[PDB]
């Protein structure tokens, strides 16, 4: 979940290998060489605003001829909006800062979106308060769960989208429907888990960035860029900052098996990391209009933070309940004559404090043990190893991996904290194999322990 | 003690005295830059409406009273009750866009009990878009400090406005601008400090429900409605969902002190309770048009969550600078409370970077540092028994404390903590004024660690 990607292969126009679900985390879908026919795009330089490649419906669609339209500067297309533009997209700017504007062209309402990715200018164009009702709603919800449940229902009205979810991923980065707004008459995602691959590291990567993604209509073609390349890097126009962005083949076809004509998702974001999506989807194909997807994009970015804070704040209950057990710990070994004595006193449960199976507690030059251990002599091999670790707290959710292992059935966890310097007095909570991950708050409240038995002791 | 009646109920004239009971939310007026109707929930009849009506409506007042919205607005009255059906929050709106002969105009309608009130204004996505564009700015914010930075020169990009700043309630409802963006010229506000009483509790009180709220021109006259009483109830309307609401005229002339011409304000509410305020002045009247109106609504909630998330990392960061100190002490508090904590070794005062301390167990009290005499301690001792919960905490305790405002030398800044219930025992750390009658803020983080001592002594002394 955290991971980065491995390394994209090359796109299927620089032939690179057909894509599988054998690898799908190597599909370049950033690079699609390629857009989603609602739309027109062009790409200029960053200085002088030459148009270097257009989409091959872009004439058509601003009605103006090939040959006239390439080469052309943007200062001749667009002198109302070139000046506001630079201004508005200046080098070294995130690839995620955009300049929108309106345009009236020979079609109609003309929305234009414009983005920087290095020395290049990425331009869109598309033809063109319920949520300020929902917000209530929305900090109004008690938990996640009731959170997940406002919100897809809030964008399901906002749409009219016939199915939207929330998917949320899970830590190895499988994902669960935990809420669903749908029509009468679909059968429900809700509870649903789907594997990792689903959707896939890259996309997980992208999707951390570029905040809102679609496909309009699952069985349109693809309009190529035309060269295909950059011609300032001769190499390919990255497109994962443009809606327009053609969909990879691969997750069209799934939609299309799921007889969904219409895509789009939002993402959740939360301290960096992809929490979830909203997903929703249309049986029919359908262009959500520039100013909803805005919209959307604002409800993702609410729904991150209310759910950052919401986790914060169980993250906080769980640590005052790790208060009032450590105070009944500080005050039997502020009395201490013998931390043996005291610390394994069942009375005391430091078992219980950081939901271990088993603890080593080492001082005056010998151990003992409480709960589910492994045998003496894997204990001494273990504070063997711990005396060779730098610091005063080492923790794992997987003693293997630090410390190739067989000690798993009782210590595949551990989380160790020396009582002054070296190791040679410490205290190692030890759980068993599925370990379940030390909460961030276990930890402190360990270097909350280590400083209190410092002193006390 | 009750709010006071409305001005047209007989009620007393406002004054630096009687700031707290000012009833804001029914002052039977709205501002001339819109039209405002109430009409029964259920049968749609129109009850009071603004004397201005007519220049927006088309209608007279008098012609439009009793004419249902089935007939006044056949297209929405369907969509309308649907919207806001019984016993929905005040908060809750429809709004919709009405032709009229002379651009369109902007309807906000809301619930309040039984009555429906509804809200006409003219009107005409650069702002909802100029938005998204900010809210990298907002999320790379490093600290609450350069987050409130941003959201002010993002506010001011949004609005033109002359002058927005983030002002910064402490738990004693005094107030600090933390952040300002201001027009080349204007002397800064930043860093200024205001009493309690330059937002009063009803207001603060109302500012945590509605959370925009404004003054277009602080030189125009409010608006009377007609009835000014609403019929159903023969009581006042409440207007406190109402944007056209009419502004207490104490805090007009206040803003025309300042030079203000037009006023806006969002609530920055964190955890159900006021933090701040998104405070926006311009020098020249302005009716900011309702679309951005909503956009400033949506930077209001986004900042709110934004500001708490940022605000936490500030105290966490501030703590962990206590952590050694603060592991000596509860070391100690572990192990007589008054022997324990008096110990200068402890250092109890440096912890809350204090000049004095009163420590109150077993019947008696003792002090550190820079202390009031005797009776004042008493005196203290017996006003924090009156305070309910077991925290008290102020950065100018004249204000909340009357009575102690003559212990400022020594005790201008209190943060107390009940170590029992019912404050017989206590601790009491004091902050001399500032070289009036503020001292040193109290870092939220001294707060939390006030709030761990707390605890720990709580425990350990049961
Ligand atoms: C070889 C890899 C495979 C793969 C590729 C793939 N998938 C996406 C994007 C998405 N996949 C999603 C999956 C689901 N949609 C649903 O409705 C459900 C279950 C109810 C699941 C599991 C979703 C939501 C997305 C996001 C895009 C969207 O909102 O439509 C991509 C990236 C698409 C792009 O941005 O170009 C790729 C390459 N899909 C597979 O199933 C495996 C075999
Ligand atoms: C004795 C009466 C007083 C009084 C009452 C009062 N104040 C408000 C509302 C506000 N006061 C604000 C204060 C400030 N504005 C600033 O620019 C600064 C500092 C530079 C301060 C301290 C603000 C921002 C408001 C909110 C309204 C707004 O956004 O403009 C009310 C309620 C107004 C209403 O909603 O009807 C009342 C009754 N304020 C005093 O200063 C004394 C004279």
């Amino acid at each position: 979940m955290s991971r980065d990607p491995l390394p994209f292969f090359p796109p299927l126009y620089l032939g690179g290998p057909e894509i599988t679900t054998e690898n799908c985390e190597r599909e370049p879908i950033h690079i699609p060489g390629s857009i989603q026919p609602h739309g027109a795009l062009l790409t200029a330089d960053g200085h002088s605003g030459e148009v270097l490649q257009m989409s091959l419906n872009a004439a058509t669609f601003l009605g103006q001829e090939p040959t006239v339209l390439r080469g052309q500067t943007l200062a001749a297309l667009l002198p109302e909006q070139w000046p506001a533009l630079q201004a508005a997209l200046p080098p070294g700017c995130p690839d995620a800062l955009q300049y929108r504007a309106t345009l009236d062209w020979p079609a109609g309402h003309l929305s234009l979106t414009v983005h920087r990715v290095g020395e290049l200018l990425i331009l869109e164009f598309e033809p063109t308060h319920a949520l300020r009702n929902a917000m209530f709603a929305l900090e109004s919800a008690p938990n996640l769960r009731a959170l997940a449940e406002v919100a897809t229902q809030t964008v399901r009205e906002l749409t009219g989208f016939d199915r939207v979810m929330l998917y949320k991923f899970a830590p190895d980065a499988t994902g669960e429907v935990i809420a669903e707004a749908r029509r009468e008459g679909l059968h429900a995602f809700l509870g649903h888990r789907f594997p990792a691959s689903d959707i896939p590291a890259q996309a997980r990567a992208l999707y951390t960035r570029h905040l809102l993604r679609l496909t309009a209509d699952t069985r349109a073609a693809a309009v190529p860029l035309d060269p295909v390349l950059n011609p300032q890097t001769n190499a390919p126009t990255p497109l994962g900052g443009a809606v327009l962005r053609a969909t990879s083949p691969m997750h069209m076809q799934y939609l299309r098996n799921m007889g969904v004509g219409s895509s789009l998702s939002v993402s959740v974001v939360v301290g960096g990391q992809l929490w979830g999506l909203i997903a929703c989807h249309h049986q029919t194909p359908y262009v959500l209009p520039p100013d909803l997807r805005t919209t959307l994009e604002y409800l993702g970015r609410l729904l991150s933070l209310q759910v950052q804070v919401k986790e914060a704040a169980d993250v906080a209950a769980f640590r005052q309940s790790l208060r009032e057990h450590h105070a009944r710990v500080a005050l039997a070994a502020a009395h201490s004559l013998s931390p043996h004595d005291t610390l394994s006193d069942p009375a005391l449960d430091l078992l219980g404090l950081m939901r271990a199976g088993g603890l080593i507690l080492r001082f005056e030059g010998r151990w003992q043990t409480l709960g589910e251990v492994p045998p003496a002599p894997a204990v001494d091999a273990l504070l063997a190893w711990l005396e060779t670790q730098p610091g005063a707290l080492v923790q794992t959710d997987a003693l293997g991996q630090l410390w190739p292992a067989d000690l798993a059935p009782s210590a595949a966890g551990l989380l160790a904290i020396s009582v002054g310097e070296g190791w040679s007095e410490c205290l190692v909570w030890l759980r068993p194999e599925l370990a379940e991950p030390w909460h961030p708050g276990e930890i402190e409240e360990a270097q909350d322990l280590r400083d209190t038995l410092t002193g006390a002791l």
